[PDB]
């Protein structure tokens, strides 16, 4: 496939997004929704398009073994690939949190994750307006705006299919979408 979507997560919100993500897509187009803690650096490296989704857990932190999770996740992913270059690849990010719980940490994943593609020469597109969101703070807002797109399954889930849908049409020129 041309675009490789990938997830962590410890109580399956992250893999449902992800999958609605797909359900919109044909097998050329996108990968299955894949966890990261099934993926070699090797088959994650062959794509020039990346949909990436993470939870926030522990406090602020990647899904992993050391944010209590059940298994293996980004954290331990993110080693697998840290000597890649990303130049030249196109890569959308979509982070679950909760606003209200974790007012001063929204989310804080996503931005971890956009800090280590950009680091190493990724393209990234699709930021997303704060508008709707109650927070505090969240490392994932860049010159005032999310970095990806921003859900919510705990206090907003019966907004998340909108919400993809006009993300998917906001990055559809870059991903060479067709909705
Ligand atoms: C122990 C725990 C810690 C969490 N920490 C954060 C956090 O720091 N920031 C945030 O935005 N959401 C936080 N959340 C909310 C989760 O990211 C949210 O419930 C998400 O939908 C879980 O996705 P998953 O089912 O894919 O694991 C936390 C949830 C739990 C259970
Ligand atoms: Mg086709
Ligand atoms: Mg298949
Ligand atoms: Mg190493």
């Amino acid at each position: 496939a041309k675009i490789g979507l990938f997830f962590g997560s410890n109580t399956g919100k992250t893999r449902k997004v992800a999958k609605s993500i797909k359900k919109r897509f044909d097998d050329e187009t996108m990968s299955d929704a894949l966890n990261v803690n099934r993926v070699s650096a090797e088959d994650f490296a062959q794509y020039q398009f990346l949909i990436l989704g993470t939870p926030t857990l522990g406090e602020g932190e990647l899904p992993g073994l050391s944010s209590d999770c059940e298994n293996e996740s980004w954290e331990e992913f993110l080693p697998k690939i840290e000597g890649l270059d990303f130049s030249g690849k196109t890569v959308a990010l979509f982070g679950l949190g909760d606003q209200v719980g974790y007012p001063e940490n929204y989310l804080d994943a996503l931005g971890e994750l956009y800090s280590f593609f950009k680091d190493r020469g990724a393209k990234i597109v699709g930021s997303w307006s704060t508008d709707g969101y109650e927070f505090e703070s969240s490392e994932a807002v860049v010159d005032g705006k999310f970095v990806g797109l921003a859900l919510d399954l705990d206090n907003q889930s019966g907004k998340t299919d909108e919400r993809v849908a006009a993300w998917l049409a906001q990055i559809a020129p870059e991903f060479g979408l067709s909705l």
